[PDB]
């Protein structure tokens, strides 16, 4: 076997970037200010941590082992509880005491045959009971809410129709359906792109099997009352790379940013229609409605080719024939990406969006002090903003010039708040003291911490995250 | 209002809780810990260690370091690889204070300051030994808590299926290599301000064997004792209690200027508490025990740190008055005492090397006989050795700093210096046998560093052949704050302890 590294090197693994690697608990967080006593609920965040060292030379952060942060939230007083989700990939390295399995999405590159190769490292997210750790190449890992044990890789009671599952599943809030797909459904290289729902029954509802122009990255989708809209990054599969030791993943400059609009309700797969936006990166959908003449309003962060998106507005049309659709409208001018709405309004008309800002205005980010802090291969963000789409106004939360965000969570201040009116919590990376903290927003004002949370560690820079509130017994809040 | 609490703080704050003493407070594991050099792959057995780590910030503003919940590190070693568990003991204290989640105990051994009444006050912060099956967390104002070897879970305060005849245990009991004794005794053994000395053993079979019952000339702390063959010694810090003090929310400890350092001798089998001979040591402070033997003429060779004036200084005079840190230095003293002779006043000691000294450890399967190789921290103040501008605003207030490890050959007088740099401090040390068949003080030495580079501890593994060289240096991710004593418990051990030379 090529020879298993006893320490971590190169930039991905340097100053906060090291893992920590840590799994337990440590009670009674550290506050600054106050914590609403009212606050009642879990925040779940998942972060790439690899448990051992590659075998593959400056192996990709989002390669890294699932780590499930789970910060429990009571009475004004909160604790953190700590877990690595028993992937196949972490149960066989821990009891060969070695990595083992190789470069992202090349099973090629492994040392030995894994079933399942996930990392369980994207985003972690509530049905129905249990948590579902989940990468887009893999079915999910079941895991328990409160003790954060891993009960294994999850197959909805053998109706998991596809050998993927999106990391970005929608939460219908009327239906209290969970609408999914996966794409290269039938594995490597497939053009397969496998919809699936399940209704809050825990039965399979729709299984729709269609097929993508390209073996391209399908991210995120969007989800309306009538539709679901799978927009495709110019990221393309092939396999003969990948036997050749070559990568999953190439930027392909020649097409389309292509989005596929399909009935979400009894459709064959012939019935998609794969729209062309211009050449582009597609990044995290906000959310998508359709408007009273029945057009879809999609909402998501576009880039063309530090944050470096912008949050776009495209307007498809089902009924339309003309394929090719206009450059889309943008809702503000700010670098942005890992937008929030509430999510008592998902699939429906949203007027407020919480999202990561990167502002170039000189002297809000330190960059002397932070980059030979930072280590390397996370994406960065040094606020947050909310926008009011009907008002229009942006509120911006800017933590400090030597301190970098993650993704936010918006909790409802209570099941009786209007539209976006609560809280926000956001991971913060703080480089002079090299330790993570955990800040709470009011809604009413952005601009200031009503509570900061000081951990004694450092949280690797993660991905996704989630508010489970106390008041509701399926995990998901009541629709507005 | 009227009967309302001290208020909780919800953050650490002052000098006790900053830069490297700001508690992390986790529980868990951490499997695989990274490592440069190698692990020598025979080595198999833990290193468990304490610290004092606050779980929740004292209602007492700049609560002392050592007045932290006892938090044990396990290091699990095997074939070149190691593994950190970390768990808090679940003393009364720490289960009350979680339950509330706030500090409800008061002062350092002061009851008459706490918020509620407990029953034991134990932080179990002190050392963490190994008996029969079971890891035994010490601080010497209360019994032993006991907890399981492997999970850390704590069984809860131990007395020993009823045997347990004091109020207190020592954190320095001695194991006899020979008879597979547990020696212990514990003083104010009646409870705060008694002279009371119980001197007891327990027997590979976990029976009681000694209990004796003596009377201390002073109220003076005992925190450490050495065994014989045949005796067995007290040494008395010139430190008092006066439970009036107390009373009116003072010190458990005072400074004596006036008192000798009493160092009473007891024959180990069979005596009534009058036949302790409370022997008088010149005023000085009792530091460390590495060890006592009796030699041919019967005398006993009573090796420890021995120092002038108040090591603890926090715990000064009734004037407030007492040296700064850094201020006092303790030496390796040889103290002869003739249980037979009948005069009690006692010569200086001889000193066996000029370092400034503490935590001596031995091999010990020689410990109560004869020992010739002694591993102890050292304070160099030699200019540059320690980075003292770089590490002093890095490191808050803690416990007296050892900046290196030395070996002794006490046949040689051959002294190697293990130095981890301008940039570090160490923790005590532990001793492993290379095998079953190595000789005296051939092995393995393990000691924790305190990186202020890094911000992050460190575990180095040293050979005794070299103690100059770092044969492997495991780099934690995390700090462990500063701790107090440490045990290895070696896997070809059954019963925990090594077998005797
Ligand atoms: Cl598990
Ligand atoms: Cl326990
Ligand atoms: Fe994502
Ligand atoms: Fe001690």
């Amino acid at each position: 076997l090529p020879p298993a590294p006893r320490y971590f090197q190169g930039e991905n693994t340097a100053g906060f970037m090291r893992p920590v690697r840590f799994e337990g608990d440590i009670t009674n967080l550290e506050v600054v200010g106050e914590i609403p006593k009212s606050i009642e609920g879990t925040f779940y965040r998942v972060m790439p941590e690899p448990h051992l060292p590659s075998f593959i030379p400056n192996d990709p952060w989002f390669n890294g082992d699932g780590n499930i942060s789970g910060f429990y939230f009571k009475d004004g007083h909160v604790d953190l509880k700590q877990r690595y989700v028993r992937t196949e990939k972490f149960v066989r390295e821990a009891e060969a005491r070695r990595s083992l399995l190789g470069k992202y999405r090349n099973r090629y590159t492994d040392l030995v045959e894994f079933k399942i190769r996930s990392t369980a490292n994207t985003n972690i997210v509530y049905w129905r009971g249990q948590l579902l750790a989940l990468k887009e190449d893999s079915p999910p890992y079941a895991m328990d809410p409160e003790t954060l044990e891993t009960f294994g890789v999850y197959d909805f009671d053998g109706q998991l129709p596809s050998l993927t599952f999106t990391a970005h599943p929608k939460f219908d809030p009327v239906t209290r359906e969970m609408v999914c797909f996966g794409y290269e459904a039938k594995g490597d290289g497939t053009r397969d792109i496998c919809y699936y729902s399940f209704g809050p029954d825990g039965k399979i509802a729709e299984t729709v099997w269609l097929v993508s122009p390209v073996c391209g990255m399908i991210h995120d989708f969007a989800v309306t009352e009538n539709f679901v809209i799978f927009p495709i990054i110019p990221l393309v599969c092939d396999v003969e790379r990948m036997k050749q030791g070559g990568d999953h993943w190439q930027w392909d400059y020649s097409i389309p940013m292509y989005i596929g609009v399909l009935p979400r309700r009894g459709a064959q797969g012939s019935d998609v229609k794969w729209f062309e936006a211009p050449h582009g990166f597609a990044g995290h959908v906000a959310n998508a409605f359709e408007d009273d003449k029945g057009h879809i309003q999609l909402q998501m962060a576009y880039a063309k080719d530090e944050v470096e998106a912008h949050f776009a507005n495209f307007v498809l049309d089902y009924q339309s024939d003309k394929l090719p659709l206009a450059e889309p409208t943008y809702l503000v001018d700010d670098d942005m990406e890992f937008p929030r709405i509430d999510d008592r309004v998902a699939t429906r008309k949203h007027k407020h969006t919480f999202f990561c800002i990167f502002d170039r205005k000189p002297g809000v980010t330190d960059f002397e002090f932070v980059m030979p802090r930072a280590g390397g291969g996370a994406p960065m963000s040094n606020g947050l903003a909310h926008l009011n789409h009907e008002t229009g106004d942006i509120q911006r939360y800017l933590p400090g010039p030597r301190k970098l965000t993650g993704e936010c969570i918006f909790i409802p201040r209570n099941s009786e708040a209007a539209e976006g009116d609560g809280y926000v919590m956001v991971l913060l990376a703080n480089y002079e003291d090299m330790c993570s903290e955990l800040a709470v927003l009011d809604t009413k004002d952005l601009t200031n911490e009503v509570a900061l949370i000081k951990l004694p560690v450092r949280l690797r820079p993660g991905v996704h995250g989630n508010w489970v509130d106390k008041s509701d017994v399926d995990g998901h809040p009541a629709p507005l």
